[PDB]
């Protein structure tokens, strides 16, 4: 998509408007806050979807009741599904809540016999 006129427009002409063009995204030098705003799941998007986890299991819930409240496509909701949790609990429920326990009282210290 583009504007092609050159008959309506000749009588202001020029090439640059602002103080960027091409020595910023080429050359950044402040990673500290990234526009990472696109529907990311940020609070009350968690207090549906994982407020179903709690009451169904996993797959027993259906895409329209997630589509009707986060405001997704049905496909979405779908595939946000399997993509979020395929297994549930990233399959790692199989040795923890049966097998973790306290020996010296203390967790992430350096423990290298």
């Amino acid at each position: 998509g583009s504007h092609m006129a050159s008959m309506d427009q000749l009588d202001e002409i020029i090439e640059q408007i602002q103080k960027e063009a091409i020595n910023s995204n080429v050359v950044l030098k402040n990673p500290r806050v990234p526009t990472q705003k696109t529907g990311e799941l940020s609070e009350e998007q968690k207090k549906i979807v994982a407020d179903y986890i709690s009451e169904v299991g996993l797959n027993n819930l259906n895409a329209t009741e997630l589509s009707k409240r986060l405001n997704i496509t049905v496909d979405k909701a779908k595939t946000y599904i399997k993509n979020s949790n395929r297994m549930g609990r990233t399959n790692n429920f199989k040795t923890i809540k049966m097998f973790e326990d306290d020996v010296s009282s203390a967790s992430a210290q350096p423990n290298l016999p």
